[PDB]
């Protein structure tokens, strides 16, 4: 039930405000969600903590949402966790733009600082507006 294809996602996240949210331009969010889930809106990871990592952007149940399973859940987003395991990424967005306003940005996503950070992440939104197929692709902020 909805594993995305790269520009479909990329553009959806353009449609919802991540394109340059607190410093991070689009290509950084297409690349964390790839290395976090492979654009699969239904992943679920348990950990030695007692939490699970849900949704597309792998948001954890210790801090963020609430499954009614993690002990000491803090549910900062005040969103049930399973509002995250669904096909429309409005919740997953509305929580991720809250993670990067509780620290120095995208270092909560362990996949992003490892496999995406220090790459030319712009290449993840190349070929794109939703795969257009003329050499590479689009434009969305900082024209110069």
């Amino acid at each position: 039930m909805k594993v995305f294809g790269r520009c479909e996602l990329a553009a959806a996240m353009k449609r919802h405000g991540l394109d340059n949210y607190r410093g991070y331009s689009l290509g950084n969010w297409v690349c964390a969600a790839k290395f976090e889930s492979n654009f699969n809106t239904q992943a679920t990871n348990r950990n030695t903590d007692g939490s699970t990592d849900y949704g597309i952007l792998q948001i954890n149940s210790r801090w963020w949402c609430n499954d009614g399973r993690t002990p000491g859940s803090r549910n900062l987003c005040n969103i049930p966790c399973s509002a995250l395991l669904s096909s429309d990424i409005t919740a997953s967005v509305n929580c991720a733009k809250k993670i990067v306003s509780d620290g120095n940005g995208m270092n909560a996503w362990v996949a992003w600082r490892n496999r995406c950070k220090g790459t030319d992440v712009q290449a993840w939104i190349r070929g794109c507006r939703l795969q257009q197929h003329h050499l590479g692709g689009a434009k969305q902020a900082g024209d110069v």
